[PDB]
């Protein structure tokens, strides 16, 4: 097995897919222009440092880096814990800390689209009489997926019994650092104001300092989840998304409907690929929502449609929403991320959340095997957010830098 280059390669996913053949050149002229990389300062400092997340990343990468392809078109290796010992400066891949950093972007474009549905098997593909334009913002939320992502940010155990993380020192601000100092301030008690242990169901979730977890009884192997630390972390994500957005619908003069796609809460939310924690996680999401919305205007954002399709997080949904009437609209639906009405296209900029990977091309697997690959195949996404097809990503005219303020307020500076 021969590497091809990555240019070629990716071109032949392309013309095996038949997206080259799903748009014409003149409208990729438009949507590949209309992209945008929006990055926060504070991680992503430099036009090098922004360049470098865009590209030093595997094509094809699931369940957490343990199955996938390369840019030269490479199967990833069977020694374990290769991508766990990828080192900064690495020539062609990012460490699990420059990933963590990485995350801290979002690449817009308003680009078309030619179906909605696809995944999963339940949802059917629905063609569109004719093509819609869609912003579609790509984020990577947290991952869960493995061991050493955005875990060693907001859990607690025996194994690494304490974070030791610069750069992320400001989410922990206040909040315990240690394990068994940990252990201690909660004492007795399961959560308190800034951490909880976990449970899925009744009994708790733990870890052995060997590795592995296992359902044991709160005692000494119980992790702890960072909670406050989490949601200061999506306030951050959630922030630059409503800005980025903002943003957007200002520069083409319409109110953005966007649909809020639970970013993180499918794969991501998986510990190892078995321990589903979304039940647990996603209130602080849908709170850093809240509360910004709350306390900030966006002229520009007409509309935030959650996509939801699970009792819990509908329940979860109305209690945290019940309380507000902030003057963004907000409302939950079983609709399809990328299906829009008529009414809705002409009103409103349809805008979408691509729940995307850090560390694979935009678009990633090539079936319909996740959210964003199903909007990787409905969309011109891969022509749009692919450095291999729009160099045009990579230009400091196209990027956008923004400041986080301590009010979470945004400035956007373009160059
Ligand atoms: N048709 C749908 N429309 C809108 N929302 C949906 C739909 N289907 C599911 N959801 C919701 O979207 C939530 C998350 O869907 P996921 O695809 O797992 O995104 P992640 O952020 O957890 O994982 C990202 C990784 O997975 C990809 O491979 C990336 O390349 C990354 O590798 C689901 O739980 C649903 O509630």
């Amino acid at each position: 097995m021969k590497a091809i280059p990555p240019k070629i390669w990716f071109e032949t996913q392309l013309k095996g897919s038949g997206l080259d053949k799903k748009f014409q050149i003149d409208e990729l002229i438009e949507t590949q222009s209309s992209v945008r990389v929006f990055a926060n300062k504070k991680y992503l400092p430099d036009t090098e440092t922004i360049n470098e997340a865009l590209t030093k990343v595997t094509a094809v990468n699931v369940s957490g880096d343990k199955s996938g392809y390369f840019q030269n078109g490479l199967p990833f290796p069977n020694e374990a814990g290769y991508f766990e010992k990828i080192p900064v400066g690495h020539p062609e891949l990012l460490s699990p800390i420059e990933r963590l950093t990485g995350s801290k972007k979002i690449v817009s474009s308003h680009s078309l689209v030619t179906a909605s549905g696809g995944y999963p098997l339940t949802n059917p593909l629905l063609p569109y009489r004719k093509p819609i334009r869609v912003s579609i913002f790509s984020l990577a939320g947290p991952s869960f997926e493995n061991n050493y992502l955005h875990y060693r940010l907001f859990l607690l155990d025996s194994v690494q019994k304490i974070i030791d993380s610069p750069l992320f020192s400001h989410l922990h601000d206040g909040l315990p650092i240690q394990f068994d100092e940990a252990k201690k301030e909660l004492g007795e008690y399961d959560t308190n104001k800034l951490m909880a242990r976990i449970r899925l169901g009744f009994p708790y979730l733990a870890r052995f300092s060997s590795g592995g977890f296992y359902p044991s009884f709160s005692k000494s192997n119980a992790i702890i989840f960072l909670s406050e630390a989490y949601f200061r972390y999506q306030l951050e994500d959630v922030s630059l998304l409503l800005a980025s957005v903002n943003q957007t619908g200002k520069e083409t003069g319409k109110a953005a409907l966007l649909k809020a796609t639970a970013v993180g809460m499918g794969f991501f939310a998986k510990i190892d690929c078995g321990y589903d924690i979304q039940h647990i996680i996603f209130p602080y999401y849908l709170r850093a929502y809240k509360k910004l919305l709350s306390e900030h205007k966006f002229p520009w954002i007409a509309k935030i449609e959650f996509p939801i399709f699970n009792e819990i997080q509908q329940e979860q949904f109305d209690s945290i929403f019940e309380d507000y009437d902030g003057p963004t609209k907000v409302y939950r639906s079983t609709r399809d991320v990328l299906e829009f009405r008529e009414e809705e296209i002409e009103k409103y900029l349809p805008a979408a959340i691509n729940p995307s990977d850090a560390f694979a091309l935009t678009g990633n697997e090539w079936g319909y095997g996740s959210v964003e690959s199903m909007i990787g195949n409905n969309s011109s996404i891969r022509f749009d957010q692919v450095h291999h097809m729009n160099p045009l990503i990579l230009d400091p005219s196209h990027h956008v830098e923004a400041q986080i303020n301590k009010d979470h307020g945004v400035e956007l500076t373009v160059n």
